[PDB]
């Protein structure tokens, strides 16, 4: 099933959250994703910090509008004290337009993340610089800088309506948005947060959050609504959906699509794989097998690190999800993670690039093969060939034939054959011999 294969979505994720990306740093990215064979940008954008600034960021929301000059200073203020950037601060809307254009001209696609209720630091902190009171999710005394109280309706009709103005702008120019939803309260809770929101059902009257997990699930849901209502599909991560394979509280909206990164761990009991195409979700396989954290470079360095992750990409094939409890689970595609959770590392584009082409070349059924020096060679062949011999034109017309006629579908398993067809041409124009 060659065609099934190459037919799947292979995804770059680049956390410009963080740590601020420029637009010729992106435009490498986009070139290398191109060359090995991919078929997205996964850029967050919102990931503790908000790094996209549209020209129009007026908000309206709790029987106001805050206007877009004010949103502007807040969540450029607001990102900054996440982490301010030295290389930069934002991507302007003009710079992303010609970035999804310069994407698109190659046939890569964009996906955008804008994170929420958790990994929300600097629109928590621009909300508190609008006047917003309270935005932050509490554990017993305990602040979450990362995540919002879905108790707090401004707070919640802020968010909704910030990643509404994004979806707009997305709207027509991308076909997925991820709306992110990982790891709830992770710092205040001690990564336990999920467990947090469903406590209060199982054990009253201990001052857990009352109907958090339910909350939780309407949150979601409304998002999706809002991310649908643009033409966009709503993609989000894993863990935070049915987390405990509780089915209980409510239902997840179909429509968004799981980003499946995590099988959880010791006391994080996520939902199977299973369990969540059983109950009709598509499936991007993020396995965090794969995970590189920017400046973890060699193995020691801690935990993905990039000998730890091209470790995983050599073990764990792009058909290997999260959590399967044994079974058959179909795919979109796969989505190998470049994370920036020390925003102040050195970012290393050949360190990058050396975790994407491991990806492309373990699954290289998956992979588009790469036209362009095929492309080439041909635009450098003579144009006119009458003052040559008979038998030297023709075996230069035979061997332009044979590119020609390669299929415009094989694979990067299938590189030789393109290149051994190009050194034929060039042997071929290098014989031409004059009358
Ligand atoms: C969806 C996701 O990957 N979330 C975070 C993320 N979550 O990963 C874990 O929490 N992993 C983990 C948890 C417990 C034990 C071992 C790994 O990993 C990335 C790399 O650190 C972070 O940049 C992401 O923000």
């Amino acid at each position: 099933s060659h065609n099934e294969k190459l037919a799947k979505k292979k995804i770059v994720s680049i956390d410009a959250g963080r740590k601020y990306f420029s637009p010729e740093q992106l435009k490498e990215i986009i070139d290398k994703a191109k060359h090995y064979g991919y078929t997205d940008l996964h850029l967050l954008v919102g990931n503790d910090g908000l790094r996209f600034m549209l020209d129009d960021m007026s908000i309206t929301a709790n029987g106001k509008t805050y206007a877009s000059d004010d949103v502007k200073r807040a969540i450029e203020k607001g990102t900054n004290d996440y982490y301010n950037d030295p290389n930069g601060n934002h991507l302007t809307e003009s710079q992303m337009t010609d970035l999804i254009n310069y994407a698109k001209d190659k046939g890569i696609g964009l996906i955008p993340t804008v994170n929420s209720p958790g990994h929300m630091d600097a629109i928590l902190n621009a909300m508190k610089e609008l006047g917003i009171q309270n935005p932050n999710f509490s554990y017993f005394g305990k602040k979450s800088a990362r995540t919002v109280d879905l108790d707090n309706e401004q707070a919640v009709a802020f968010t909704k309506a910030l990643i509404d103005k994004y979806a707009a702008y997305f709207a027509k120019k991308t076909e997925i948005f991820n709306i992110g939803l990982d790891e709830y309260a992770n710092d205040a809770t001690d990564a336990k947060g999920w467990s947090v929101l469903q406590a209060d059902k199982y054990y009253p009257n201990e001052g857990y959050p009352v109907k958090g997990y339910e909350k939780f699930i309407a949150y979601a849901n409304d998002l999706a609504r809002i991310v649908k209502s643009h033409g966009l599909k709503p993609m989000a991560f894993n863990d935070g959906i049915y987390y405990n394979s509780d089915t209980s509280f409510g239902s997840f909206d179909k429509d968004i699509i799981v980003s499946m990164w995590t099988g959880g761990w010791g006391g994080y009991d996520v939902a199977s794989s299973k369990l969540l195409a059983e109950k009709g979700h598509q499936i991007l396989n993020t396995n965090d097998a794969w995970y590189y954290v920017l400046g973890r470079n060699a193995d020691g360095q801690g935990w993905y690190n990039l000998d730890q992750g091209l470790n995983g990409i050599k073990n764990t094939p792009i058909t290997s999800v999260p959590k399967t409890e044994g079974a058959d689970i179909p795919i979109i595609g796969g989505m190998v993670a470049a994370w920036a959770d020390t925003p102040s590392a050195r970012y290393s584009p050949s360190r990058l690039f050396k975790l994407m082409r491991h990806f492309a070349n373990a699954n290289a059924e998956y992979f588009a093969a790469d036209y362009e020096s095929a492309e080439q060679a041909l635009n450098e062949v003579p144009k006119d060939l009458n003052r040559y011999t008979a038998e030297s034109v023709t075996a230069v017309k035979e061997a332009e034939k044979a590119i020609r006629s390669l299929d415009s579908n094989l694979s990067r398993a299938q590189q030789d054959t393109i290149d051994q067809a190009i050194a034929k041409l060039q042997e071929t124009v290098n014989n031409l011999t004059l009358t």
